[PDB]
């Protein structure tokens, strides 16, 4: 249903960083710096530039005051100068509103294009970045909970088919993906940088952003956050996890910052950059597929996602899923989810699993 | 109201093994043995003997092929062989029933008393024991969700001040405890060899055992085993965790054997050797106690637990809890937990949390 | 020197696997099986093929029974079927014998091209490959030191600079590099999938192949090699390490096969997949490069490697590094390594680090 | 030789804190502080005092500014106030200088008592001490290589067996030792509190202090402490490790503070808290013994060790070992190791493992 531009695709290299609308900058400083250990590129009274442990680009993360919290770019490094003049032409084909600064929208990034692309999401895409000092051996500077890379980002759109294959076309790979055996599709991931995904599109009420995440080292990085919010006294602001997926087979967290976007913490997935890597396909019932532990998803986790912007600011209007709800068909009243194909033991009618 | 008996206490070194009864030998074995990697001391067709990785005593679990799954003996190692002599004096003065095996009830325990304490439960104290080859460098057995040593047991009692005292006299101190501001006791840990506890008393119906509890090296050792099970088909049997207790502060994982015996693993507490331990009380509103993260504890976590046997192989008979319980004025409908105390915002009112 | 070929280079994912020769498979066979527990996709009496917990294509290591322990083939996969008749049309106007064999030289791998590269080195390029099992949440085979990916290969070769600028015209980028004042490059680090290297070049007496680098998930993993290793009193054939780098920031261990081939177990390198990703240059005298802690570089380490064969199956002829050796630069008896660039303090004048000097 | 008093011995629990003699108090605290993440109690311009993340007691360590640096004290917390008044009526009877003082010696440390104890070292015993906020679940505070406890404490004296019969008469037991196969011992390990020890003996010229240990909860966490090391570029100042211990089973880094001060951090030994504990004896060649690994040991580690004070602050007199050295038997020019008991492979005569020779 999204047609093919006839204009080549631009060579894109990894998801580079967000931009997030924030609503009071010293609480949100407080949550990336003070409690998540991010490093401040730049910061004024406006906006706060942030990157991880291993960055060298100006920065993964964004953070700019405005009225409303929501997603306002996720932006996509590509490969050279001339992959943003692709870029440019391609969605101008795909009849996508598109805005090119030469110098930029935010700091340390130079020629830019930004568009709403086909799902209503706000790409922006680019080559120019100030180089900072990588950090990468600043073990004076590393915390016990350090995050060390950007990894993806996850976007929620009603219509998982057609959104993945517009990114295929774009040049992103499915990696995994979760249907049922009804013809239903509720989640894709794909990848441009070799590792499990870019980006991932969850199947709901959309376009609304999920969560960005960000990489740790080691899988106890990950407990020392929660260790740490609990002795902050803010373990409420842990949603899900820790656990090990099953699809990415990442160990991970979920929380939530001030402002309810919700940030994933993320290790030691796999190798995915040859061409005809295998693709797994997880059913929607396997309650091993999103906490390999069998672990229940609290409905949050499924209902709740960020808004986002166009390119005037304004928040998108929200389309709704007509295709089958991954909460319902799994841990709502007339839900089902197994531990092993065909056995009832283990197996949950209209409910969640442990208890 | 267990009076403190005249006869000295024995000196007691730590808790040193179980005896399950399992009702199937074989698929007792491939989830000690093969899931969770115990290593052999002795096995037949009745019995499976096992060991931790860093353990010089003949063993720490005995599996015991019998009718029905239960708690057969909850032993603890004495300092000198004249400390069970005394067991048996200290035992008999409670006027509890003992059995005393000169050559021991199990392989490779020596000289051992048993008894039915005064709180239901199948005590055995013991020195004599054979010593096997300690496999703590043994690096070319090592597992990745490698159990090191035994490190407590976790007891269902109605009455905590009542087994507090008496466990007290025993010469157990009481290191973390959970109560309200009514004054009700929910749940106490107590020690001898110097970690948070070798025994603990959870308020419930009993006597019953809640868990046995074995202790890796490394958090991600817990991962591990949460992983394995994921691969083996059988994340059903993850009843609860992985976590970070707030009581204990340790690492720690709750998984279901084949009976149901419910096994924790468990790292990373801390020292508590020094007699003026200060001592850490929570209230039992406070949704950090358990899960220091704000994990919900499932319900089946308060009220599933083995049933425990008598000297002559009976299952005690069980006493209901009339005090008030944990997992009602928590998680039940009348009940409530906070993330921050007075704060209405990350509180849980007739719901657990999450 | 090497020039750059009017034929377009093959599109080259990643170093893939390497065919060792070994003289006694089943003492090669208790190494990596028994010891460092890579899994067996085919063995019988002449070959063992292994691979790592996360790989899909059938191995990342061939053991291959023979006379003379040596390097056999370094293989690299490429993007398509037709990348490898890019392979052979490249190599062939650099001057360069080649072989190709439409059904492959080892099991499970189809179409390959095999050459002897400008540098002397047996390099393989291919696309088809027998898919297997991938294990990556087999966790019930997973070991308390479990291999998880083919890293990288390296390389000794006596011309660096000539090296690198050959591998760069095949598209590797350079990521990490030690050089000295004087004009000197002491070994360059390059890749294609992202990570600081697919391969690399350490100076030296060559073609000869330094080493085959297998990843771990955690740096207990690797800890747990060596642990094991002293369990099974085979210690002796933990040669260096573990300890960080300074080039790629790894976590790393180096130990011995039967046949003295170096094996090295390396965790969390960094992301190069940018094309203008930093190029980070060390001096050789900065004695935190090789081990950021600073511990000694044993001598063993810069001065064997394994032989390697021309593809009839015989030796390639050793040339004769004349650029400045490491070894003598920094731990030799005019040596010199400093702690804190123009500190006396924490330097050492004609010996080794930590108060040790050459045996 | 030092006989067994009719006097009860005391009670220890523990080891509880040493006092240190520094030169410069701010490179001290910078050291302990801003480096190893260590928990100031009290500080002022004479003193700094410091705890472990999981201590309660009032500190562990106490940093004295003095012209000469060097122990000054190694405390053992006794179970009792009485037990005070059985040490010192202990030491009175083996005719030791002792100094009781009802307040303390040290801010947060009650009733105590020092001696110059048989063996030439200050030890105290107290058993009051000020209770502090225990950190243990400060997690917001928590470093990548956080100091968790004190573990043990590590003293050279010349004469080995003398000084083990000392201790155990005591209480402390002896868990391992190193010994060669006619008679001489070159180290011992004792405990109280249910660790593999408390303190230690290693043979060498003395009364001199070898180090003062603190443990970790991971591996990870003494990983860290090396990489951060290299990243503040003293890295001159790690001396030995990180590694696996034989003796003990515990992984290791030893450290030097500004006034070369040897500090251990450890971490993962075994439990020792049964009467009948099995002993582990060691052969002095066996090359897994110090290093599981085989790595070499440093001859500074052999060498190097702080001065002691008596109880009016003047440093104690050396006497030489007399007993053969461990530096000489494995790693000098007439030493050897092995691998593997009764094996030439693997075995080396005159240097040190993996290719070194003492610099
Ligand atoms: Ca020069
Ligand atoms: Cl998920
Ligand atoms: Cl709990
Ligand atoms: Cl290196
Ligand atoms: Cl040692
Ligand atoms: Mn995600
Ligand atoms: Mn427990
Ligand atoms: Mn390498
Ligand atoms: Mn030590």
């Amino acid at each position: 249903e999204i047609p093919k531009p006839v204009a080549p695709a631009p060579d894109i290299l990894r998801c580079a960083y967000a931009e997030l609308v924030v609503t009071d900058l010293a609480k949100s400083r407080n949550f990336y710096v003070d409690v998540l250990g991010l490093h401040v590129s730049y910061e004024d009274e406006n906006q706060i530039y942030l990157r991880s442990f291993e960055e060298f680009i100006h920065h993964n993360l964004v953070l700019t005051k405005g009225p409303v919290a929501a997603l306002k770019a996720m932006a996509f490094r590509v490969r050279t100068p001339e992959d943003v003049d692709k870029a440019e032409a391609y969605y101008q084909e795909l009849g996508c509103r598109t805005e090119r600064r030469k110098d930029g929208f935010v700091k340390g990034i130079g020629d830019a294009l930004r568009v709403e692309d086909p799902l209503g999401f706000p790409y922006e895409f680019f080559f120019e970045t100030t180089h900072v000092e990588r950090l990468h051996m600043r073990y004076d500077l590393y915390s016990a909970g350090e995050l060390v890379r950007l990894d993806h980002f996850n976007q929620v759109t009603p219509d998982v088919p057609r959104g993945r294959k517009y990114l295929e076309d774009l040049g992103f790979r499915v990696t995994e993906d979760i249907q049922d055996d009804e013809g239903t599709t509720y989640a894709a991931w794909m990848h441009r940088k070799g590792t499990v995904h870019d980006t991932a599109l969850t199947g709901g009420n959309g376009p609304r952003l999920h969560h960005v995440a960000f990489s740790t080292h080691e899988k106890h990085n990950i407990i020392q956050i929660c260790d740490k919010m609990g002795a902050l006294r803010i373990s409420d602001r842990i949603e899900r996890g820790p656990g090990r997926h099953g699809v990415s087979n990442a160990f991970y967290l979920y929380i939530l910052d001030p402002d309810n976007h919700r940030i994933e913490i993320y290790t030691q997935d796999y190798y995915t950059g040859d061409p005809d890597n295998p693709t797994i396909t997880w059913n929607v019932h396997d309650n091993q597929r999103r906490d390999w532990w069998g672990n229940p998803v609290v409905p949050s986790w499924y209902t709740e996602a960020s808004k986002v912007l166009d390119l005037d600011g304004n928040v998108q209007e929200i389309i709704e899923r007509t295709d089958d709800s991954e909460l319902e068909v799994t841990i709502g009243a007339d839900g089902f989810s197994f531990t092993r194909a065909g056995d009832e033991d283990g197996s949950y009618h209209g409910q969640a699993s442990k208890g």
